[PDB]
């Protein structure tokens, strides 16, 4: 099995105002695009050791009882409002992975979207502050971190495919996005359940099987643990880890976006028993989101699909997974 | 390289009243959906030897001129009306397939899902009858008669999982149905296009790369070709030909509502430089079928997976698709 080659793309010419600059990284994310589908930012100016610390708190010190207080509606049946924000539990034997999820901060009960009950849009449910103290006001200060960095890597892909710089950026705006964090926790146990660990056809023992992401693109932060792989064309291939930057790649929407110019990579989840975490922030558009497709090895640049609100899209994209699991 | 186990199960049965019979027939469809996902459906009743001949005539004899005035919007940018019923051209040097697809044989202009403009609701375009005496009748009548069969192997379906004869078949009407017929044509070509043969990871030359079909289950017929390849826990192995025999697999659409229990078969193309024809019926429900998802592994039955109305499955399965390419 071999190394996916998934270049170190130091992303911060993204945040300033060299055109030249920037150029060269639209250049380099264009090429990683069109080969794996999988690139690092590296130079991103976040402080991903804080990130992964207090993360690690809050999954080591969560209670049961709370854990069952913020579970979601597949888990505790008198959340009905909760459908994508709140805890995904473990099922003994059955499930051994568990992950937080929650959603644009501005999501209150006071905005219109939360009023007028729009589907896709929940308002995020947090801890008690005197068993986590701090930890909202640091998750969503994050949240605006990740919305910040992804905000500058929409520039690149934008500058990639030859568009205005501001053709995805102008959809991603911070009373509406519909982007999540989740914050996975895979654990170590002993035995670990069987039901647990999927195998792959090859035979790989996998904690997720195949699938693209559902998002415009995924900004994940992983601990440096190997377990990702790509499907390319010399079959699946291992992505190094790396727990300095974070891992990119485009997602279902990209792909539609550019018919097809730009590929949702196909990956899947190799199942390691070991204490890690992973942290994927799937950069979603506003509701009423519409981006006309278009075909970039086409003179006209014209594409026969129609344009898809990333309301439905996303709607649909959702339902068609596994709720108890999540990811987005 | 291996076979894989294709059961050839009899069908009649399912055409009849005998309970028990029936009850037989559902427990193999029942064990191989549950095995490669692929059975061979024999003894149900239709003349498959004149529907070659007819088809095999159609595709020697259509004209390119009459190709381009059928052709579907993707490839002839003046029948906007024409999204997927009409005509697939082939693209010298990068597409050697050619298919021609059609609806229900009633989803005419005074239809009310047509003058509604529902999405996925068209109305067949068909060659000259001057030139092709005979064609659109015989069409249309097949498509009845292969309606006839996968209303019986619904009713076989149903049985396996355990819910009532008519669990799926209720959905499945007449005068709504937006299952489709696809006329494959394989090419004889020297020499052929290379970009027409992709190569899988582990070196199969393929027509078309793997998938699962959008689709509730397909129906398809196939004679004097050996093309077919199922993933299964040992890796790609072939499926045998059988010119007496409809092979049947599922889609994902009965994956979604069986929460995987029938799995969707991961099957390829292999590229065979013959020329051949293949006719897969695609089994779809009405626009507005609404199954409810189970589970047949729990004891309530109940599943995470929400209800999935067919239309919005099928919109979104279908723009997921390359448009010129097609199936379904
Ligand atoms: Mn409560
Ligand atoms: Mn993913
Ligand atoms: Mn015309
Ligand atoms: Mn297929």
């Amino acid at each position: 099995v071999s190394k996916a080659n998934v270049p170190k793309i130091d992303v911060s010419p993204l945040f300033g105002d060299d055109q030249a600059a920037k150029m060269r990284v639209a250049q380099q994310i264009d090429a990683a695009s069109r080969d794996t589908g999988f690139f690092y930012a590296v130079n991103h100016g976040i402080n991903v050791q804080r990130l992964s610390q207090k993360t690690k708190e809050f999954h080591m010190s969560i209670t049961p009882e709370e854990k069952w207080d913020l579970a979601i509606r597949a888990y505790n049946k008198e959340h009905q409002d909760q459908v994508r924000a709140g805890y995904y539990l473990s099922i003994p034997g059955k499930k051994a992975v568990e992950s937080f999820c929650y959603l644009n901060p501005n999501f209150t009960p006071d905005h219109p979207r939360i009023q007028a009950k729009t589907p896709t849009h929940e308002v995020n449910v947090w801890p008690d502050e005197t068993k986590h103290p701090g930890f909202q006001d640091f998750a969503e200060q994050y949240y605006w971190d990740v919305f910040g960095l992804s905000s500058a890597l929409l520039k690149g892909y934008a500058l990639a495919l030859g568009k205005e710089e501001n053709f995805f950026a102008r959809h991603f705006k911070p009373d509406d996005t519909l982007a999540s964090v989740v914050l996975i926790r895979y654990p170590y146990l002993d035995p670990y359940p069987e039901a647990a660990i999927k195998t792959a056809a090859d035979g790989t023992k996998l904690s997720f099987e195949w699938h693209e992401d559902v998002s415009l693109i995924t900004v994940l932060y992983q601990s440096n643990v190997q377990n990702l792989q790509v499907e390319t064309a010399a079959g699946y291939q291992d992505i190094e880890a790396d727990d300095t930057g974070y891992l990119i790649n485009c997602g279902s929407y990209m792909a539609h976006l550019t018919n097809n110019y730009y590929k949702a990579p196909i990956h899947r989840v190799k199942w390691v028993n070991a204490e890690r975490q992973s942290l994927p922030f799937f950069v979603n558009l506003g509701y009423d989101s519409v981006i006309d497709p278009f075909d970039p090895r086409e003179p006209n640049g014209k594409s026969d699909r129609e344009p898809l609100s990333y309301g439905d899209y996303l709607q649909n994209g959702l339902v068609s997974l596994i709720n108890k699991n999540g990811q987005t």
